[PDB]
């Protein structure tokens, strides 16, 4: 069962933006979205792909654990936090593309493709360059498809070891307080129109889990903070967080 709630559209329009929020109640196995059509429209995953990429890299031994240091290659890039050493935790936190591009190159096309099919991830198409296909290649995934993938990850049901899934879920840790835990990954797709921002993950409560996946038009980087802000307004409206 799915239900549409266009009242959430107010949260996007107050910022003159457009997008979709998709919520899934795990206990009740019920979904909610403001836009059933956009909820099933497929976009580039961009840095949300760092979830599956991390899983594959860990399971194949490309990444040993969350402490392995990936040394900066010495190339100054326009994002300051990228010009330093990183481990899996910080590379996720700061969405350090060049680290994951090296992951992908060491994974290779053949194993990457076979693993995304085992994950049933989006359209499972890695066409493009192995080190950027999730940024300007052929891979596509919808908001509802994100939730389906994240739900498997939460239950350790993806076709990789339990360890790899626990480690990635640790690396996804974004916020935690006395009321909730959020594990999620942001995304920013700019190389192919339409330019969008992602935020996908779930909300852990004492007695339930709310999975979420949102994307929204993002014509400039100035609005990236809206990905979390709009999502949280929906969570508040549905009384999922205070
Ligand atoms: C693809 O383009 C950028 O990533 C980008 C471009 C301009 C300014 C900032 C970023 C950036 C950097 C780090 C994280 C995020 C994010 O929140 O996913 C975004």
């Amino acid at each position: 069962e799915w239900q549409e709630n266009k009242s959430w559209n107010a949260h996007f329009t107050e910022h003159k933006s457009q997008g979709v929020v998709v919520l899934w109640n795990e206990n009740k196995q019920q979904g909610f979205t403001n836009n059933l059509k956009r909820a099933n429209q497929a976009f580039l995953p961009a840095s949300t792909f760092k979830i599956p990429n991390s899983l594959i890299a860990l399971d194949l031994g490309v990444v040993k654990d969350e402490h392995q240091v990936f040394k900066w290659d010495g190339q100054t890039r326009d994002i300051a936090t990228w010009n330093r050493d990183h481990n899996l935790i910080t590379a996720m936190k700061y969405s350090v593309v060049p680290v994951y591009q090296e992951f992908a190159r060491q994974i290779g096309e053949a194993r990457m493709s076979k693993m995304l099919h085992a994950f049933d991830y989006g359209n499972e198409d890695i066409s493009g360059n192995v080190d950027s296909f999730w940024l300007d290649g052929g891979i596509r995934i919808s908001a509802t498809e994100q939730i389906s993938f994240l739900r498997k990850l939460y239950h350790n049901k993806l076709h990789v070891s339990e360890r790899s899934q626990r480690i990635v879920k640790q690396a996804m840790l974004t916020e935690a307080n006395g009321d909730y835990i959020i594990r999620a990954k942001t995304g920013y797709s700019t190389r192919i129109e339409p330019k969008i921002g992602w935020w996908v993950g779930w909300v852990e409560l004492d007695d339930n889990v709310w999975f979420f996946a949102m994307n929204m038009d993002m014509p400039t980087s100035d609005g990236l903070g809206l990905r979390q802000a709009i999502t949280k307004e929906v969570l508040k409206q549905e009384k999922i967080i205070p």
